């Protein structure tokens, strides 16, 4: 097994699907991750996320490193091993959460738990990432705010790229590390294509194994998010996968795809499933309305999960009003499957040379 | 298949081993029943359930006719339909929880999910149980706080054998439910043996499918509860089963088959798991104590589950302390699983001849 070969089997426009083979794992690209905070995905068993059709989850470095600890998690074997996810996990590099002092070297915080200290910086979160064992290592860099002036979009981005060198000399000097895990840059630069280019070149300038879209979803809007993928995909390698980190909802993928996107991230599935939020082809649906009170149908009649197969609209709509534990784990399981099921559509037809097609009678009936 | 059929294949002293035929299934006995409160026994999907051994489930009357509904879950094909749980169940009759307007009809009450009025009788309790579908009905009865007066205990007493020829009358009147389902009797007299006595030849002469020893675990501690169980079992028919209800923590599951009890129910496995109590043979622990922080141990090293085999303490330990849902649904599932061991240990002893020896054994090391 290599430590990273991105093949591309099928292109459609500027969408792609294919493979990215890890130590441990294949993943089936593009590619949607569960979002597993706190070495849980939350509400699911790992064979469960597992059994929907998920090849690779994400880590947040921010959580662990307060909760239980990266020394912790390494002295106990590594994340995957004290989770019991033997898949691939691609970790952030924390700085997100922080923001959500600082300077050149990084940030030091206080913890939201208890107020301790803690410290975050390219070395450090390289550090972190290490000793948690991730298989897709992120670069830490600095968020810009939106909206942000050209200006500060300007400094924010040059720090970023300062930042990417440095995360890419800690990784490379872990011998451990560079050998068995794979590192990817951010791209900066807010809505301004000419620094978008700028954090492309000097992205490429380094090197890494994959190339992030950063700074998108941040209350800019659909059409806004489209408008500057348009053109800051293709100033990326073309022969690295393209992450779109923090998004979305099934049309955001469809439409990332589209151009040129292979990989995301989201909390919406796990954290709306919780709350009462149902994906179906038909759009999402708010399990609690009393509508649904008495509806003997599954959550989607077309879904193929485990959930779909078992239990009812009804059911879940009193274990959700109920605060009952196992109406969050259906909730979650149904939407976690159903992404994956919009995944393995979209990569069905990209190979078929019918994706445009596939997006537009997607979104046809999603938004009906 | 029968409706009911108790069948004693092996006894030792006054402990008995045996089955339950009824038409959705065989109940081993001794039996410990998870409490499948509000239509879900707490975070386990009914396979889990069933993987750790159960035969049966409690369901929570009281519950279920404020959320969702009885008339509701009849409507929608009953309770085993609604939950997905096809084997038999039991339920309560719904007074004890009104308890934690009063008159010889029944009781009035307030709701305590919206204030909204409802009503319990003798014959609205068997009017639910059947709307439920359950397959073992209890009687509705009145129930006696401990500590009571022998005027109290003798009044509360006689009005429950009252309302025992009712719920067996109206049990009776409906077809379907008298055809396919079991009625079982509860005995009350508090602590006194004349009391135990009187009901015990009521109920006989009433009679039911089994019977049940009421008015225990309600504060009188274990030495008390084992008193009252030496005098108060022998008066109940020996050819159908014993029911303690709300019982209990191991040991006294144990104590109470050696003084001739067959079937028992407890939230104990479940909501101590919740709160991080787990159960192990070799007494109970706090997985939330930060002497497992870093234990690579499973909760027990003998424990068959499937949560023994899979994950450590120190895990189960974070995720705890985090709140993840994923904790609650791993210490319950241990938790229900090591009390389906038990049973079968109790149950093999009994078949083997060796349950007393069994009894001192398990006391030596879970007290060590
Ligand atoms: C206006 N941006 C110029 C530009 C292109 C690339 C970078 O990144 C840099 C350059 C020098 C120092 N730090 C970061 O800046
Ligand atoms: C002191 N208890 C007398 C006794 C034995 C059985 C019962 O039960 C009764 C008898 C008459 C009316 N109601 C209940 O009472
Ligand atoms: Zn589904
Ligand atoms: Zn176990």
């Amino acid at each position: 097994r290599p430590r990273f070969s991105f093949s591309i089997a099928a292109r459609e426009g500027k969408a792609r699907t294919g493979t990215i083979e890890m130590k441990r794992g294949v993943i089936r690209t593009p590619a949607f991750m569960p979002v597993g905070t706190a070495a849980t995905v939350k509400a699911l068993k790992p064979e469960t996320v597992r059994a929907t059709g998920a090849d690779i989850i994400l880590g947040n470095t921010y959580h662990l490193m307060l909760r239980p600890g990266a020394e912790r998690i390494a002295k106990l074997g590594g994340l995957h091993s004290f989770m019991g996810w033997d898949r691939p996990i691609l970790t952030d590099s924390g700085g997100y959460q922080v923001m959500s002092k600082q300077s050149e070297e990084g940030v030091t915080f206080k913890s939201h738990l208890d107020g301790s200290r803690h410290m975050l910086s390219p070395e450090r979160s390289i550090e972190i990432q290490h000793l948690l064992g991730s298989d897709i290592v992120m670069a830490f860099d600095e968020c810009t705010p939106y909206p942000a002036t050209p200006s500060r979009a300007a400094s924010s981005m040059e720090r970023s790229m300062r930042w990417a060198k440095r995360s890419r000399d800690a990784f490379d000097s872990r011998k451990e590390q560079a050998e068995n895990a794979a590192l990817f840059g951010i791209q900066q630069g807010s809505v301004f294509e000419n620094l978008r280019q700028q954090s492309a070149d000097a992205l490429a300038e380094i090197g890494f194994d994959g190339y992030a879209v950063g700074g998108l979803a941040v209350g800019e809007g659909q059409d806004e998010m489209f408008r500057v993928l348009d053109f800051s995909v293709p100033m990326l390698p073309d022969d690295k996968p393209h992450y779109l980190m923090g998004v979305g909802k099934p049309d955001d993928i469809v439409g990332a795809v589209e151009r040129g996107i292979d990989m995301f991230d989201c909390v919406l599935p796990t954290r709306s499933g919780r709350n009462g939020q149902a994906f179906t082809w038909d759009g999402p649906i708010n399990i609690r309305n009393a509508r649904f009170s008495e509806d003997l149908k599954p959550l989607d009649s077309e879904c193929h999960c485990a959930v779909c197969q078992k239990w009812s609209r009804a059911y879940i709509h009193h274990l959700i009003r109920a605060g009952e534990i196992l109406g969050a784990m259906l909730m979650t399981e149904h939407n976690i499957a159903f992404y994956q099921q919009l995944m393995q559509k979209i990569r069905d037809s990209i190979s078929e040379g019918r994706f445009s097609q596939f997006a537009q009678d997607f979104r046809a009936r999603y938004f009906a």
